Formats: structure tokens, C-alpha cells, sequence
RNA sequence: UGGGGUUAGCGCAAGCGAAGCUCUUGAUCGAAGCCCCGGUAAACGGCGGCCGUAACUAUAACGGUCCUAAGGUAGCGAAAU
């Protein structure tokens, strides 16, 4: 949550369109259904009054203000069945249901986000030290190199 | 209102031109209707895309977007591609 205010002055070029495309432009971080949900939720005021129609028409003339909230990856507790672990290589059997790289939508209770939480400063290589990529559904054997110009002379194997 | 035709007359003429009549452009009056606003879907009708995730768990429901008003509720799935 990041209570922000956001008021900002709708142009003339905005005519005869809807609500959700009027702010799209002039925020350009928010897209329409993101400002679509919160129109509905009651907590956008034009020229004072709040709406409840997102289908309406606005031109121009009007002071539109949003008082709502706003807003790398957070490290999750994830059992690991720790095969070899040194200062150099680290192998690792990865279980059932278990991605190797999280993307939109499993921000943590990944691979490497489990390693973040079993090394902290891991980070510090690209991509925590992976270097082949598997399905999540099919489990087997992961290599991860612990210091760096391990990690170069591994990709240039694989090349 | 404007213009044209005709002519009592004014002009030794070219022409102009009173009144009346006529032809034509058409200012003001001019509502409905058309749009416009809010409802009306047991009215006619519509309930789709583009990127990426598992879930194929007991029930098939979760994110990020288009220029759309809106994306399928339960019910039942091998269905109409």
C-alpha cells in the first residue's frame, strides 16, 4: 500500500471518450483496467463529485483527483533436499511443483527464491546462479555455481 | 425589400420613367419529426480477443492489457470448431 495523492487536469484533445481511456494517457503507469477497478471501488472524485458510471463521457474542464494507495523478488521458505553444497558448486534435487525461475504470478516459493532465503547475498550473480532451465513439473537434478567465474566457464561449456 | 415586362409622361432622338397590372428571388410566424437524456433484455440482441502462470487436486476457476457496455453465474461436461 502507497497512499498517494493523484490529481491531474484532463486536456481538450480527450473529447467525446470514455473515463478509463481519460486517464490511461495522462498516467501512463496505469492502464485502463487498473483504473477501471478502482472507478468502481468509489474512491475517484471528478470536479468534486465521485462517479459511478465508467462508461460516461468527459471532454475537458475538469479536475480529476485519486486519493487511493499505489503499491527485487521476496524470499519464501521452501524445503530443499540439499544433494552437494561447497564453496564453489551447489546441487541441488529439485522436488515436484517447483519452478525454477519465477514469473507474473509466483512472486516467491520459487527456486530462487528459496535460494535467496538459503544464501541471502546469492543475489549478487545473475539470475542466483542458474544456468539450464526445467520444467516445474518434472523434478531431477539442478547445478547452481556458488562464485562467479564459475558461472562464467559454465555457460561457456555449455556453448 | 430586389429585379423584369407594359406605359401617362419627361426627351426634337439615345434613354429615363408616375400609377395600375403581371412574372420572379424570397425576411418574419411555422409544429411535428430527427438528434439528445434516464430507464426498459421473461424486448429484439450480445457475454470476444493479445501476452504470459500453474490447476489438470475434491468442484474448472486465477493475472496484465483492447477502444467494447460487458465479459459466461450455477447448472452439465467428451458436446457444435
Amino acid at each position: 500500500a502507497q497512499r498517494v495523492q493523484l490529481t491531474a487536469t484532463v486536456s481538450e484533445n480527450q473529447l467525446g471518450q470514455r473515463l478509463d481511456q481519460a486517464l490511461a494517457e495522462m498516467f501512463p503507469d496505469y492502464s485502463r483496467s487498473r483504473i477501471k477497478e478502482w472507478i468502481l471501488d468509489q474512491r475517484v472524485l471528478v470536479n468534486g463529485k465521485v462517479c459511478d458510471k465508467p462508461k460516461e463521457k468527459v471532454l475537458g474542464g475538469e479536475q480529476v483527483a485519486i486519493n487511493a494507495e499505489i503499491e527485487r523478488f521476496e524470499p519464501q521458505d521452501i524445503p530443499l533436499d540439499i544433494v552437494y553444497e561447497d564453496e564453489d558448486i551447489i546441487i541441488i534435487n529439485k522436488p515436484r511443483d517447483l519452478v525454477v525461475h519465477p514469473g507474473a504470478g509466483n512472486p516467491d516459493g520459487t527456486v530462487l527464491n528459496a535460494l535467496l532465503h538459503y544464501y541471502p547475498p546469492i543475489a549478487d550473480v545473475p539470475r542466483a546462479g542458474i544456468v539450464h532451465r526445467l520444467d516445474k513439473d518434472t523434478t531431477g537434478l539442478m547445478v547452481v555455481a556458488k562464485t562467479v567465474p564459475a558461472q562464467t566457464r559454465l555457460v561457456e561449456s555449455l556453448q
